[PDB]
């Protein structure tokens, strides 16, 4: 078998379930793939260059997670698909000597939901892609952050940006900050209680522990969902491209969900 190497760039990265689900599909599909992929977590120094590292490790493909998604977008040779609108890349693919960037977050998230407006907490690559996705769906979208980071992007999108909590009800309250990953809240407890009383879904992109955000929603009887299904969907959409579009995402999905 011809071997191909893949990875996931993150910092931190060791918590990640991506290698598990990706390697399960590489093993299942090597027949139709006609190569065997192996997939590895990569702690990337903040000071490093993604493209250099991608080229240097000889990768055929990779995923990007926090905090590199907007940086991945900058250093690609070409951007394709809905990533052109998100200013972030979660998926990287070597195409005829070009580093090509995709973003599967918008679609993975969308697919993960079984809502008229949304409050998005956070402003990195994740929050951008969800904002993008929810605007397309015709939701009214508000973004709440601590600073003027990525404001320009959210305003060209047509979002309402806030730095102080809007006194307003939202169907969807979405945590796209890095807070849960550090086991803390993304917002003052009582503010967030306010939104949870009024909301129809508290959604956290972090996965596989009961985060402070989800825990508070749970204590209050608000419906809540962590990012495990989004994770499986993104990954399945990533694997589709890693298979240069031979394996549809729905087949990857079935295998990933089950290994997970």
């Amino acid at each position: 078998m011809k071997l191909k190497s893949f990875g996931v760039f993150g910092n931190p990265i060791k918590h990640s379930k991506s290698p598990l689900i990706h390697n399960a599909c590489f093993l299942t599909f090597q027949k139709e793939l006609r190569f065997l992929g192996h997939y590895h977590p990569i702690l990337l120094p903040l000071e490093s260059h993604i493209k250099s590292e991608f080229l240097h490790l000889g990768l055929s493909g990779a995923n990007v997670t926090l905090p590199f998604k907007e940086r991945a977008f900058q250093v690609c040779d070409k951007i394709k698909g809905i990533a052109l609108e998100c200013g972030a890349v979660n998926t990287l693919v070597l195409e005829n000597d070009e580093l090509v960037g995709y973003n599967t977050d918008a679609l993975g998230f969308y697919l993960s939901l079984k809502y008229q407006n949304a409050l998005i907490l956070g402003a990195g690559g994740s929050a951008k892609a969800l904002a993008c996705e929810l605007k397309k769906q015709g939701l009214q979208v508000s973004v709440l952050n601590r600073s003027s980071r990525g404001l320009d992007f959210f305003q060209r999108l047509g979002c309402d940006c806030f730095m102080e909590p809007p006194k307003s009800a939202f169907d969807l309250i979405i945590n796209a900050t890095s807070a849960s990953l550090h086991n803390e809240l993304p917002l003052n407890k009582e503010v967030l209680k306010g939104y949870f009383k009024e909301g129809k879904l508290a959604y956290d992109l972090a996965y596989g522990f009961l985060t402070p955000f989800l825990s508070l929603a749970k204590e209050l009887k608000t419906p809540f969902q962590d990012g495990k299904d989004m994770l499986i969907y993104n990954a399945a959409l990533s694997f589709e491209k890693f298979s240069a579009s031979q394996i549809p995402y729905s087949k990857a999905f079935e295998v990933m969900r089950s290994v997970f």
